[PDB]
RNA sequence: GGAGCUGUCAACCGAGCGUGGAUCCGAGGAUUUCCGAAUGGGGAAACCCAGCACGAGUGAUGUCGUGCUACCCGCAUCUGAAUAUAUAGGGUGCGGGAGGGAACGCGGGGAAGUGAAACAUCUCAGUACCCGUAGGAGGAGAAAACAAUUGUGAUUCCGCA
RNA sequence: AGGAUAUGUCUCAGCGCUACCCGGCUGAGAGGCAGUCAGAAAGUGUCGUGGUUAGCGGAAGUGGCCUGGGAUGGUCUGCCGUAGACGGUGAGAGCCCGGUACGCGAAAACCCGGCACCUGCCUAGUAUCAAUUCCCGAGUAGCAGCGGGCCCGUGGAAUCCGCUGUGAAUCCGCCGGGACCACCCGGUAAGCCUAAAUACUCCUCGAUGACCGAUAGCGGAUUAGUACCGUGAGGGAAUGGUGAAAAGUACCCCGGGAGGGGAGUGAAAGAGUACCUGAAACCGUGUGCCUACAAUCCGUCAGAGCCUCCUUUUCCUCUCCGGAGGAGGGUGGUGAUGGCGUGCCUUUUGAAGAAUGAGCCUGCGAGUCAGGGACAUGUCGCAAGGUUAACCCGUGUGGGGUA
RNA sequence: GGGAUGAGCUGUGGGUAGGGGUGAAAGGCCAAUCAAACUCCGUGAUAGCUGGUUCUCCCCGAAAUGCAUUUAGGUGCAGC
RNA sequence: CGCGGCACAUCCACCUUGUGGUGGGUGUGGGUAGGGGAGCGUCCCUCAUUCAGCGAAGCCACCGGGUGACCGGUGGUGGAGGGUGGGGGAGUGAGAAUGCAGGCAUGAGUAGCGACAAGGCAAGUGAGAACCUUGCCCGCCGAAAGACCAAGGGUUCCUGGGCCAGGCCAGUCCGCCCAGGGUGAGUCGGGACCUAAGGCGAGGCCGACAGGCGUAGUCGAUGGACAACGGGUUGAUAUUC
RNA sequence: GUUGAGGCGAAUUCGGUGAUCCUCUGCUGCCAAGAAAAGCCUCUAGCGAGCACACACACGGCCCGUACCCCAAACCGACA
């Protein structure tokens, strides 16, 4: 996916819309990501958060506003690189 | 190709790998037990027992590893039984076949039920089935042909008639 | 084929008994042609705007408000579009995601094509005349017998195929034109090869559906040719759905457990792994009415009495009440009692019948399709004309197409 | 109750296959079915016979006779 | 006959004076096989329009409606698709086929609980004991109901757990369920030795094809040949240790 | 003696009866006249310069089965 483990994201749909966090685990096969502070659930002992669908997040470009992800033609060294749209640089 | 991964039922774990590029996708190669046309011999398929050669191992028999060893046909060579010419046959070396596959092709063998308001000619039907044998298709195909007073000009397939 | 006039792709070495003309043959070199082909068979390099086998990029809303667990819904708005295909995402998404239009991409391998190497063929015969001779596919053709097959069932039965017998000729030959004969016309059997137009899909990609949606659709959405049955060849099932997310009920109580209650999660437990919705048969519990002196196809018409819920009167007038209660009127439930009344289907002259069939519920289960078929009709277009079939061209349902 | 040293009983291995086998003979037996086994295929065999054939209302409304028939419980034509 | 509603036909006049409507007379309206005419309901497609997480479908109840098939409104349940109109197409309607599949009744808490050897008490275990464990009595078999094999079966054997399925009752037990363990051969039974009946069968002979038979040979025990006895030991093997 | 394992451990003589077993693949009788091959011994063909034997020591002895039921609740009968 375009959302990686260390990325910081913003929630664009669901109960926790508008919250900010960073990914903790990516599940490319199921198209889910685990983000702290989002849909924390009260499991029974003897509270943690559950993964949300990757469609519900935007990767924050680390420059403020959320954005969609594109790629620039690198390599030139030595492979492809992930950058942003909406004034993209990465 | 680019950040996760160690397939699934099917989770639980355990232990690890990955930007020095994993997992994953494509291509080529290596490995590939035993049975099976099964083909060293045998056999109740997946088991048993060998021969030869070269290696390994043992104090030496035992034991292990790798190759080759069916039958038939064709070709090439050596030999020429009863028997003389010779042939049958035999030895050696090269090639080849065998079996499988859903349908379609070609050649050959070929029912009955049913219909005939009974039934044998007839039909069903050259169908079902069987045998042989292919190819990506096959079969046919280049006039010992049609036509009829004019002419057409190898074959195949479609529509008419 | 063989004879007489009639000549040397280009050259060279040899040879054809010797000196000569004309040669001819072999080998080599020189040129032209063809080539993976039916007409000859392989291989070797190199090059592809070539193709196949992985793939990559790819525009545009974190918009406001309302409802909601959740917006992809409604309403205001902003934008992209060579992209408004499809699918997912917590409910109907072109702008959230995979993607789509469109455009890039191949080490290597394979397929295809090109160019060379390579292979092989061509190395004088052209015409004229002669009409004397030779050749033109043999146990074949023809003929006879018995059969098969042709529209043709043996018929006057040609043409084609098989077995048996007999058995020709080489152009003045032989065969065919539906018995046969004469003439005429056509053709040249008994040797071989040959692309395309045609048939099919185990399989691999990409699409589609006025097709099915879990008793359907494949036997097979589930362990499926499995379980199971048969000695065997064979036969051959049944079983899908929590929730958006396991957040799958911590803890306490009764209980050996099973199970439950309280808490808790969840929008919902009126989703608790026996789980979406949750019908009927069938089985309970509570309750209103009726029923133990009566002979009942079980209903129907007449009909008292109870029970219940609403209203019009006169009464509690406490009345803002509300209505107890009284009467009346009407709903609905039940039905003491009176009359009438022989279940359904099929098959029959005729059945309540002691003729057939049915224990009950739910689901499934029978006049369909094809054809320029045949007859008759309704309707529509054109009209002394109407209409195309195959086929061709188009993204289609459109345009051509006169047989 | 019969035989129980015999034309005996029995174990193991083998052979005969469907118009065929085998039968001291009953049409007996051939995998609980035999006057021609079983399985798959022709095949959705055929049946003048039996059964079944699903929503509604409006108008009209029969026949069980004649002739023929390998015909009589079928069908063709007539009649209605 | 009286009064009211419906329908078909015909007649009489109007409206487009027959595509059909308006009003009024008269006749007619039982019905099997069968013929004609017109409709209801379910599903799918197309065009237009409209409703829907502020709750579609489906189901259930109530209140109403139409000449019939049937329809509408309201509420409840439920959680994603419907309504109407002009057309098009059907796997379009079941109560019967000793129909098929699933579920469930009646018989009914009924018959039966599988030999005529026979059980009892004490103690124990446990939530639970006629059936399980221990002890002691009693009874039965003893040419088997004892002890070994072969064929067949396949883990049923041992130990430790289990108790909702199974055992014709219950079960703490089990040939049931779960995990782990367990089978030791120069001499035993077989092969590596041998052959019978019979099978296959190089060449071969026969047969249109398919194939039939058969020589050399090679398989094939139920038979021939061939070397072990006694004792001990494990929870489970023993002529094997 | 945790009733598992432990430790010790006597006498063992002479008769009777008596086989479906052994001598006996023998013996007798009978007619219905009663497998094969390997194995073993022997003959030579043949091979043959090294042999055959005794003792002692040290070694090699392969593959499959082996649990359990087995007139049964474990096999064939759909069933304990
Ligand atoms: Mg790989
Ligand atoms: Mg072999
Ligand atoms: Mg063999
Ligand atoms: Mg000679
Ligand atoms: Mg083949
Ligand atoms: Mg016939
Ligand atoms: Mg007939
Ligand atoms: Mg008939
Ligand atoms: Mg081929
Ligand atoms: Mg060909
Ligand atoms: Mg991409
Ligand atoms: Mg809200
Ligand atoms: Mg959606
Ligand atoms: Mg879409
Ligand atoms: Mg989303
Ligand atoms: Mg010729
Ligand atoms: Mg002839
Ligand atoms: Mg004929
Ligand atoms: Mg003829
Ligand atoms: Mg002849
Ligand atoms: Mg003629
Ligand atoms: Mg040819
Ligand atoms: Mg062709
Ligand atoms: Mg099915
Ligand atoms: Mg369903
Ligand atoms: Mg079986
Ligand atoms: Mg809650
Ligand atoms: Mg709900
Ligand atoms: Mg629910
Ligand atoms: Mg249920
Ligand atoms: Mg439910
Ligand atoms: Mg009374
Ligand atoms: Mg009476
Ligand atoms: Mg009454
Ligand atoms: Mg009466
Ligand atoms: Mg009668
Ligand atoms: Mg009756
Ligand atoms: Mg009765
Ligand atoms: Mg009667
Ligand atoms: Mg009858
Ligand atoms: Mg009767
Ligand atoms: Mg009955
Ligand atoms: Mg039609
Ligand atoms: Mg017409
Ligand atoms: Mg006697
Ligand atoms: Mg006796
Ligand atoms: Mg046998
Ligand atoms: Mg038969
Ligand atoms: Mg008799
Ligand atoms: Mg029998
Ligand atoms: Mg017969
Ligand atoms: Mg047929
Ligand atoms: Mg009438
Ligand atoms: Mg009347
Ligand atoms: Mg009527
Ligand atoms: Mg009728
Ligand atoms: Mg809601
Ligand atoms: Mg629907
Ligand atoms: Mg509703
Ligand atoms: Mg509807
Ligand atoms: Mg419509
Ligand atoms: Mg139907
Ligand atoms: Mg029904
Ligand atoms: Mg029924
Ligand atoms: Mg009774
Ligand atoms: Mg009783
Ligand atoms: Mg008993
Ligand atoms: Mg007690
Ligand atoms: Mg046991
Ligand atoms: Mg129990
Ligand atoms: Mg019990
Ligand atoms: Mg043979
Ligand atoms: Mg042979
Ligand atoms: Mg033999
Ligand atoms: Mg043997
Ligand atoms: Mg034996
Ligand atoms: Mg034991
Ligand atoms: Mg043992
Ligand atoms: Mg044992
Ligand atoms: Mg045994
Ligand atoms: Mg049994």
């Amino acid at each position: 996916m375009k959302v990686h483990k260390g990325d910081t994201v913003l929630v664009i749909s669901g109960k926790d819309k508008g919250a900010k966090g960073k990914v903790l685990q990516a599940y490319p096969d199921r198209n889910r990501v685990l983000v702290e502070g989002v849909n924390r659930i009260k499991k029974h002992t003897a509270t943690q958060e559950a993964p949300i669908h990757v469609s519900n997040v935007m990767v924050v470009d680390s420059d403020g506003k959320p954005t969609r992800i594109g790629y620039r033609v690198d390599e030139e060294t030595g492979k492809r690189v992930r950058i942003s749209k909406r004034n993209g640089k990465d």
